[PDB]
Formats: C-alpha cells, sequence, structure tokens
C-alpha cells in the first residue's frame, strides 16, 4: 500500500536510503505500518525533532511497551500473560543506574581491558585469518554479561540466553513460534535460576537487584529477561560493527595508535557513526497534542529512528563521515532523556577496551571487501555472522 511498511530491511550497515528521504520530506512526523502488524506508526528522523520527542513527558515509554500497543515487533517482546514491565517493578519495590554507575566502571574497568588485551594478543599469535566476532565479541560481551549483569554463567546457559536474545529480537528469519518460545523459554529460566544466580559471590546486578515487602520471584525473572534483552545483543553487535568501522578506516587507527588520548572521542563517533538498531525506540502519546505542528493522538505510537537521527545533516556536518575527532552535538546512540540507556558507561568501558587493544596493534585488516560480509538478516541490533581479519 501506498503507506510506507516500517523496517526498511537495512541489516547491513548499510543504513536505507528511505531513512534521508524522509529526514528531507516536508513532514517532520510520517506515518507508517508495521510490516509485522499492520499497526499504524509514526516515524522520527530528524534529530531536532528526536529531541522534542525524548524529552516530552507526555510521550511515554512504557505505554508503548504495554500489551496491544500499536508496535513494529512481530511478537510482543515478552512471555504471554506476563506484564513485561521490568523497570517499573524494579521501582514498585533507580538500582539499575546505581549499579552501572562510574563507581562500578571503576571497579570492573581493569579487567575488561585485561581480557581485551589477552583476547587480542591471542589473536596476534594466529595464522592467516581469524574471526574477530567469534573469537574476541563473543567472549568478552559474554564475560560482561556475566560479571556485571547476570553472575557466573556455564557456556551452555550464555548460549542459551544468546540464542533467547537473537530468536526473539528480531523482525524477519523465525517463526512466530519460535519468537514465543524464545522469550518463553528465557522467562522459564529466570523463574528457576534467577534465585541462585543472584546468590553467587560477586559485583552482578542481579545481586543487587536481589539483596536490596519481599521480591518476587517472578519480578527477579522479569529482571533477568530485562538485563538479557538489553545488554546481550546490544553489546554483542555494538563491538561487531565498532571492530568493522575501525578496519574500515585505517587512517583513524594510526591516528589512534599514534595518541592514544584520542580514543575517548572515537568512542563517541563510534556511537554516533557505526548503525545498531534496524527499529526504533517507541513512545505512546498519552494526551493529545502537538510536535512539530503535527497532531498526534492519544494512545498512537512515534518511533524515533536513532541512526537516522545520527545520520541527520541538520546536526553533523558530513554525517557520512567517520570523523574521530568530531565535536557535534550529543549523538543519539544511547537514546535521549528519562530513558537514556543506564547502561550507557559500561558499554562506554567495553568499547574503549576494544578500540585501545585494535590501535595498540598496526597491520589489523579485513579479510575481504566489507561488501563480502554476511549479516544476520532481520535481527533487532544489527550483528554480522563472522569478521575474517588477517595481520
Ligand atoms: C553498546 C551497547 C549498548 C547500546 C548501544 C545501548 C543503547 C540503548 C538505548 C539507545 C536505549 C534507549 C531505549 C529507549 O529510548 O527506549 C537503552 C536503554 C536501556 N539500556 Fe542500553 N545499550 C547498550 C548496552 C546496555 C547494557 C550493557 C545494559 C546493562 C544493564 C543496558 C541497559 C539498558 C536499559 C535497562 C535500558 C532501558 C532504560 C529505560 O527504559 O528507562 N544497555 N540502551
Amino acid at each position: 500500500t501506498a503507506t510506507l511498511t516500517y523496517p526498511f530491511h537495512d541489516w547491513s550497515q548499510e543504513l536505507s536510503p528511505r531513512y534521508a528521504q524522509l529526514r528531507a520530506s516536508d513532514a517532520p512526523v510520517c506515518p507508517v505500518v508495521s510490516e509485522g502488524t499492520g499497526d499504524p506508526l509514526w516515524l522520527v528522523t530528524r534529530y531536532a525533532t528526536a529531541v522534542k520527542l525524548l524529552e516530552d513527558s507526555r510521550f511515554s515509554s512504557e505505554a508503548a511497551q504495554a500489551s496491544g500497543a500499536p508496535r513494529q515487533e512481530p511478537v510482543e517482546l515478552r512471555a504471554p500473560g506476563t506484564r513485561g514491565d521490568a523497570i517499573a517493578m524494579l521501582r514498585e519495590a533507580s538500582v539499575l543506574a546505581d549499579g552501572l554507575g562510574p563507581r562500578a566502571v571503576r571497579r570492573h574497568q581493569g579487567w575488561i581491558n585485561d581480557l581485551a588485551e589477552t583476547l587480542m594478543s591471542e589473536l596476534a599469535s594466529r595464522e592467516g585469518t581469524f574471526d574477530l566476532a567469534a573469537d574476541f565479541v563473543e567472549p568478552l560481551s559474554s564475560a560482561l554479561v556475566s560479571r556485571t549483569l547476570l553472575g557466573e554463567l556455564s557456556a551452555d546457559e550464555r548460549d542459551l540466553l544468546a540464542h533467547c536474545a537473537d530468536t526473539g529480537l528480531r523482525f524477519c528469519g523465525v517463526t512466530h513460534e519460535e519468537q514465543v518460545h524464545a522469550f518463553t523459554q528465557m522467562h522459564e529460566f529466570f523463574l528457576e535460576h534467577a534465585r541462585r544466580l543472584a546468590g553467587t559471590p560477586g559485583e552482578h546486578l542481579l545481586k543487587l537487584i536481589a539483596e536490596a515487602g519481599p521480591l518476587s520471584d517472578e519480578a527477579l525473572a522479569e529482571a533477568g529477561s530485562l538485563l538479557v534483552v538489553a545488554g546481550f545483543p546490544t553489546s554483542s553487535g555494538f563491538l561487531c560493527g565498532a571492530l568493522l568501522t575501525l578496519l574500515r578506516h585505517p587512517d583513524a587507527v594510526q591516528e589512534l595508535h599514534a595518541h592514544p588520548e584520542r580514543v575517548p572521542s572515537a568512542v563517541e563517533e563510534l556511537l554516533r557513526y557505526t548503525p545498531l538498531s534496524t527499529g526504533s525506540v517507541k513512545r505512546m502519546a498519552t494526551e493529545d497534542l502537538e510536535i512539530d505542528g503535527v497532531r498526534i493522538k492519544a494512545g498512537e505510537v512515534v518511533m524515533v529512528s536513532l541512526e537516522a537521527v545520527n545520520h541527520d545533516p541538520d546536526a553533523f556536518e558530513d554525517p557520512d563521515v567517520f570523523r574521530p575527532g568530531r565535536e557535534g552535538p550529543m549523538h543519539f546512540g544511547f537514546g535521549r532523556g528519562r530513558h537514556f540507556c543506564p547502561g550507557n558507561r559500561l558499554a562506554r568501558c567495553v568499547i574503549e577496551a576494544t578500540v585501545r587493544a585494535v590501535a595498540r596493534r598496526p597491520g589489523l585488516r579485513l579479510a575481504v571487501a566489507p561488501e563480502e560480509i554476511s549479516w544476520h538478516e532481520g535481527l533487532f541490533f544489527r550483528r554480522p555472522r563472522a569478521i575474517p581479519a588477517t595481520w
């Protein structure tokens, strides 16, 4: 139909040209229809409009996540018959941001940098082609989720939760039943194992959540699923994407090799330039309102594509250039406003460790052309199947 269907199927790092086309249109908000549900939705692609929306207290994230809300995802991102409201459950009993804040980074940054170095040093001993996805990103992200979020996981437990996240957080490529089963299996996993994981010694967020009426098993289980959904496919997808960006810009890496104090600025530029989500963050209007002149009715859902906003030329001169010394406005890689990613400091810590491990070792290169990289089709959070690299 003559209403655009969403999303735009841009599963690789090449962003769909439709985002820029909509950005340049005469509407600051454009109506679309969900490909998976047929729901009508609105879509924002301009930085200036996105700022207004994500800072507007009349636009509710929680309302957009409730059952029956119009939505872009093919299945509800919850186990059927459960609330799927982990953040509000944690309020009814701040711990999220509390245990991921600057103190937590100061605790974990040491081993995070140790591990990035250990992994890269092992790759420095390899012959021919090695896979940065399997043998760098996977072990680093697995350690992050175990040590900081869930507690020590077995290899099979890590594999189960990563598979559940890959299967449920998809626009296509799996059946409806497989997607529900992923969320069901994750929730049933935490109903049985959250108490044990929380009770093991360590710093992990799930322990902090549990050890602070009493906290029900269902609430602790919802917290587990939230940490997997929010922390696992995002960290793995972004670290993969950031490595690809670095490998495609050797002049930038040579700059960071000579001047390591420039790494933090390059981390911020990676968060702006490297696309992650193939969908959009979403908010529901809780009352009739206007945003930039467009009238939105109560109950309607407006989406913001963070990738589109991060590539807006009204905000970033030459937005499609990876410019590590860039001094633009704040990017949207972590969102904006009330729901700004509480994992942002930990994520920045692991991205910085990755950038430093690459910059210290001149000669790392992609083994094939970027267009030969294969991508998992339909993931919410883009990720290549492998990153073949050589010295
Ligand atoms: C590179 C890694 C990551 C990226 C790019 C990222 C990105 C984001 C973004 C864009 C949002 C905003 C969603 C919205 O506005 O609706 C968000 C929210 C959130 N993030 Fe992250 N994230 C990452 C890693 C993590 C990690 C490691 C955690 C660990 C706890 C985490 C926990 C959360 C939570 C709980 C929320 C929801 C906050 C709320 O709705 O109030 N994220 N993240």
